[PDB]
């Protein structure tokens, strides 16, 4: 007659004011239902005290008691309605009904009952796919679907939770000024892109293809995680960086407060060290914001000090080998871009007619290959390459004309040595020509040198590469691969699959946090005249380069094994337990990355078949099939017409699907971005940008290279105060928040009462473990040191599967969470 049950929240910030009639719950049977095939409805009940009883029960959580009216004859509940009739809001975590016991999973905020169009409603933590939905459930698993969606209209308020898609046309300003206009991503053949959370805060004054200013940039309300502990709320603080501590960074420099430049590497060391020295104000303005205030040590009154970088741990001035250098595209920041080479010279695809004649100037005989001829070298397939030649160029004359900017297309060739390790053996620097240049500096060809002016040229040569790699990492490898590819599929689920769903149960953990960091990124981070365009080389130009690099983005080239193989790095061979061998034994990036790509895989392999027995259960599901459709001819709309797109239509199709999406979401991300800070902390080791083009003999820039090597390398990559803003920012970027939820791990013990998938997760788990003791025994191999820890003596640990909370170099979150 009457269920006894407990209600778990978290207040918006006493307990009593919960009682009376403050929230009412009402039962919904998933058994027995009315005239209308839909689930009876229970009564009206009320919270009845606060329930004291068991210790398992933290995070500022409280528990309630509660009773309702049940009959046998209701059937079985499997879902719940609940209206708040309190004015502020309250953070629902869970209900369960003893005796047997039934369990719902809710994690939700429930604002006052009259801010909502329809009632909340939650459902028991049972998984179907659609044609298994109790008869009594499946019109309201529908409605809340339908609800979800919403009616594309409507400016998004703070408790909305609709899910629909909207091109990148709210990062210019036009109405503050014309300089501030940006081209509208997405949605054309000019400019392709991703679509992300529609806010529909309408058009700006001076144009309506452009979406005005707002204070907040909405998300569904559940996206926006709350944090117990302040400081774990890290994506606020490119905010307050942007908008706060970068005009008190400036009023330090225009009031020549502090020198203007770094003269010499020892000024940069000094921010780790003694720290800098800035106005009393300036250190006022930060040392009270949230976040902010973690990122510097400080003395309270003029001094802020940044963390020693990872990379100069051991050795400061380790970075500046050719054998870092190498090592770092293999098992650094960005892993991911090296290929292999198999012709020489190597070719181009631009057309002469617009750049001019574009054969590469490099000539073999000049490179030395450890005694190999080119034909060997290229044979046994030991010859790569870093190639940024095609890719740059189009961009460099537009880049080149913007004050304090000018860069090169550049190609790097690496040769494999026979001890295993990678070494450069050329740098091309590659300038467009055209008719009426103005300019008249030239393309040109560096070599390795360690003496004289040649060594300093060369030492300028790597970082023009570096400046290249850092734009082509940050808003490719890391801005575009994962962070915008994957909003698309966050949406599309939640507008398609019902909660209910086994393929939401297994994507959704992989999705945490990434609208919200998205969102604070349009804001932010990506807008005109925020953080990268004024702290990285191509300025206002950043952005639309990632759009022109998404006209090659490839679904089904994102899985590890395609990507190796695409690459020219690793080639299919059956009789390996990957299905590849890899061209370079020792890739610290890629041998670890095939571990976790295993035992995903395997997790996937043995979760699909609990609920889908045969390729048609998979053709039959509506959900999962409107789920894909729309994710491709919408999210990804701009790239519908491509031939590559899997069909769904097989359990062969659905695992890979699901087996990409969680790779990128992982461990790709975890590997493009915790090596920020340790490897990024030295601006010399990751420049942003470069200032100038190689000076010309003769000319006191030219004399600065021989009397003055740091000058003149500093005088050319990312000035002082950029460098003290973008340093802040990789430092959140690269630090683990202490809730953070890990691969192998989930936020509920309870997501299922499925057994048997609950015991294919713990397998999984219990894989990850076994995997990291096998990293560890790879890094501790004294066989390896050359590509795991290098002259750095850093082990490799950006995949180890665990980590604890900080910038602490490892741990693979289960999302694209910061
Ligand atoms: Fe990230």
């Amino acid at each position: 007659h009457k269920i006894k049950g407990t209600v778990v929240l978290m207040p918006k910030n006493n307990l009593n004011a919960f009682l009376g009639r403050s929230v009412s719950l009402q039962l919904i049977s998933a058994t027995k239902a009315d005239a209308h095939g839909k689930g009876k409805v229970g009564k009206d009940t009320f919270l009845e005290g606060i329930n004291t009883s068991l210790p398992t029960l933290g995070a500022g959580e409280s528990a309630f008691n509660i009773h309702f009216e049940w009959d046998g004859s209701m059937g079985i509940p499997g879902a719940f309605y609940i209206k708040n009739y309190m004015q502020v809001e309250f953070f629902l975590k869970s209900l369960t009904l003893e005796a047997g016991t039934i369990r719902f999973v809710c994690n939700s905020w429930v604002y006052n009952t009259k801010l909502y169009k329809s009632v909340r409603i939650f459902f028991a933590n049972h998984t179907y796919v659609p044609s298994e939905t109790p008869a009594p459930l499946v019109s309201y698993r529908e409605e809340e679907l339908k609800s979800l969606r919403g009616n594309g209209t409507g400016e998004r308020k703070e408790y909305d939770r609709i899910y629909d898609y909207d091109v990148y046309n709210d990062l210019g300003n036009p109405d503050k000024s014309e300089k501030l206009a940006r081209p509208v991503l997405g949605g054309s053949s000019t400019f392709p892109y991703p679509r992300r959370g529609r806010t529909g805060r309408g058009p700006t004054v001076t144009d309506p293809n452009t979406e005005k200013q707002g204070e907040v940039f909405y998300v569904p309300r559940d996206e926006n995680l709350g944090h117990l502990k302040s400081k774990d709320a890290l994506e606020i603080g490119t905010k307050s960086l942007s908008q706060i501590v970068q005009p008190a960074f400036e009023s330090a420099f225009d009031l020549k407060s502090t020198p203007i430049e770094f003269h010499s590497f020892q000024d940069v060391h000094d921010l780790y060290e003694g720290g800098i020295k800035l106005p009393r104000d300036v250190i006022s303005t930060i040392i009270p914001l949230p976040v902010i205030k973690e990122l510097y040590r400080t003395d309270g009154q003029h001094i802020l000090k940044f963390p020693q970088p990872h990379v100069v741990q051991v050795s400061q001035s380790a970075w500046m080998t050719d054998e870092e250098f190498a090592r770092e595209m293999i098992a650094g920041v960005n892993p991911c871009v090296i290929r292999g080479l198999e012709e020489f010279p190597p070719k181009s695809n631009l057309d002469p007619a617009i750049y001019g004649d574009q054969s590469s100037k490099i000539t073999a005989d000049s490179l030395d290959l450890d005694g190999y001829t080119m034909d060997e070298a290229l044979g046994s397939r030991r010859l790569f390459m870093l190639d940024y030649h095609d890719i740059f160029m189009p961009y460099v004359r537009q880049i080149n004309q913007l004050n304090s900017a000018k860069t090169y297309a550049t190609r790097t060739i690496l040769f494999l040595r026979e001890d295993g390790t990678l070494k450069p053996v050329a740098i091309e620097l590659s300038l467009p020509h055209s008719a009426g240049d103005l300019s008249a500096a030239v393309s040109q060809v560096v070599l390795p040198a360690k003496e004289g002016v040649e060594s300093t040229i060369w030492l300028l040569a790597k970082a023009y590469v570096i400046v290249n790699d850092s734009c082509y990492h940050q808003l490719m490898s890391h801005w575009l691969n994962t962070h915008a590819a994957m909003e698309p599929f966050v949406i599309a689920t939640h507008r398609h699959l019902s909660v209910l769903h086994p393929i939401y149960k297994l994507l959704t953990p992989h999705y945490r946090n990434n609208m919200n960091i998205n969102a604070l990124a349009r804001q932010s981070l990506i807008n005109a005249n925020g953080i990268i365009e004024t702290t990285f080389l191509p300025s206002k130009y950043s952005v639309e380069m990632s759009s022109a690099v998404y006209k090659n983005w490839v679904f089904t080239d994102q899985a590890l094994p395609a990507d190796l193989i695409k690459r020219g790095v690793a080639i299919k061979d059956p009789s390996t337990p990957h299905g590849v061998r890899l061209l370079i034994e020792d890739y610290p990036y890629a041998a670890d990355g095939l571990e976790i790509w295993a035992a995903i895989k395997t997790w996937v392999q043995e979760y699909v078949p609990l609920y889908y027995a045969r390729d048609d259960d998979v053709k039959n599901d509506s959900e999962l099939q409107h789920w894909w459709k729309e994710a491709v001819e919408k999210g990804h709309g701009d790239l519908k017409d491509k031939p590559w797109w899997p069909k769904l239509q097989t359990l062969e199709d659905l695992v890979e699907v699901c087996l990409i999406i969680i790779w990128i979401a992982s461990a790709l991300h975890a590997a493009v971005n915790f090596g920020q800070y340790p490897y990024g902390g030295l601006i010399m080791n990751r420049p942003t940008a470069s200032r100038r083009l190689l000076p010309e003999k003769g000319t006191p820039e030219y004399e600065e290279m021989i009397n003055n090597h740091e000058k003149a390398y500093l005088r050319t990559i990312t000035s002082k105060l950029p460098t003290l803003i973008s340093l802040s920012v990789i430092e959140i970027l690269s630090t683990h928040a202490s809730d953070e939820v890990y691969l192998g791990q989930r936020d509920n013990p309870h997501w299922t009462s499925d057994s048997k998938a609950l015991q294919a997760f713990q397998k999984f788990g219990n894989k990850l473990k076994e995997i990291e003791e096998k990293l560890v025994r790879r890094n501790n191999d004294p066989s390896l040191q050359g590509n795991r820890l290098g002259p750095v003596q850093l082990p490799y640990t950006l995949l180890y599967p665990s980590s604890e909370e900080g910038l602490t170099f490892r741990g693979i979150p289960n999302s694209i969470s910061i």
